């Protein structure tokens, strides 16, 4: 129920998964949302 990245998000609700990767001490999540402003897509975010 989620987008990959990059894709277009008018064709349904919002579709956006996430990257969160682990290591140890430091830790980065990688969001996804849906931009309009653009040509109507997901892309990433957060970070």
């Amino acid at each position: 129920t989620c987008i990959g990245h990059y894709q277009k998000c008018v064709n349904a609700d919002k579709p956006c998964c996430s990257k969160t990767v682990r290591y140890g001490d430091s830790k980065n999540v990688r969001k996804f949302i849906c931009d309009r402003d653009g040509e109507g897509v997901c892309v990433p975010f957060d970070g």
